[PDB]
């Protein structure tokens, strides 16, 4: 039954649309964690109070080294606080801006670690639906840790960039949506920008719908194959996580 007075609030770890993330310390144990501060008025305004309660429920069951822990939550009067595992090496979004693009060795490792986290998620029938660089964090030893199960549902906001055709059209969708997103991620890791980037929402809609993307000259055939086999309009055709993990290019470049 946590209260704010139990925690030493430290430095900001990031700013979000719904609230801010701060580094924190549990006064008794001296344990280092992260506290995301959400406003209650903001949550009730967009009608997502149930989604947050669903996220906490989903995260109370999941345990995996490539999934950022959510320990529980508390509120006072005006704000809601999420007790979170701290990811010392920040976001992948930030690492991507810092390095422009990743090499194949780093990319494959991230895809391998993501696939594992998704494999564990999909087996428990949990679909993430929001796989993007800003929702991927890096642990002490540089491992990928997936976070933000707010838009997660059971089997079967920002830009549209990572959302599959079935999701952007407002149709039915299963575990295969995390596979399209994984494909999109793999492309942005190597290229530096997502395959369907546009200056307008409406153009991005056209690109995703018709699956209109190209590869720059530096992308290898092994990466070209993987991404192409993932980015398919037909959800039931897309490669499985097991095939992704056993993919020649993935096996070659992964650690
Ligand atoms: C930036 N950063 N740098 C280091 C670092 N280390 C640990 N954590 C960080 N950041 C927080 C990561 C999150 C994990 N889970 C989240 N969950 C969430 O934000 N849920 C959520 C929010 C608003 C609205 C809704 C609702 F209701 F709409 F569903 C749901 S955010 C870190």
């Amino acid at each position: 039954q946590w209260t704010l007075e139990d925690f030493d609030i430290g430095r900001p770890l990031g700013k979000g649309k719904f609230g801010n993330v701060y580094l924190a310390r549990e006064r008794q144990s001296k344990f280092i964690l992260a506290l995301k501060v959400l406003f209650k008025t903001q949550l009730e305004k967009a009608g997502v109070e149930h989604q947050l309660r669903r996220e906490v429920e989903i995260q109370s069951h999941l345990r995996h080294p490539n999934i950022l822990r959510l320990y529980g939550y508390f509120h006072d009067a005006t704000r809601v606080y999420l007790i979170l595992e701290y990811a010392p090496l920040g976001t992948v979004y930030r690492e991507l801006q810092k390095l422009s693009r990743f090499d194949e060795q780093r990319t494959a490792t991230y895809i391998t670690e993501l696939a594992n986290a998704l494999s564990y998620c999909h087996s428990k029938r949990v679909i993430h639906r929001d796989i993007k660089p800003e929702n991927l964090l890096l642990g002490s030893n540089g491992e990928l840790k997936i976070a933000d199960f707010g838009w997660s549902v059971h089997a079967p906001c920002g830009t549209l960039d990572y959302l599959p055709p079935e999701m952007i059209e407002g149709r039915m969708h299963d575990e295969k949506v995390d596979l399209w997103s994984l494909g999109v991620l793999c492309y942005e890791f190597l290229v530096g920008m997502p395959p369907f980037e546009a200056h307008t929402y409406q153009e991005t809609y056209r690109r995703i719908s018709r699956v209109e993307f190209t590869f720059p000259d530096f992308v290898t055939e092994g990466a070209r194959d993987l991404i192409s086999r993932l980015l398919k309009h037909n959800a039931s055709q897309r490669l499985t996580l097991a095939e992704v993990l056993e993919h020649p290019w993935i096996k070659a470049n992964s650690s």
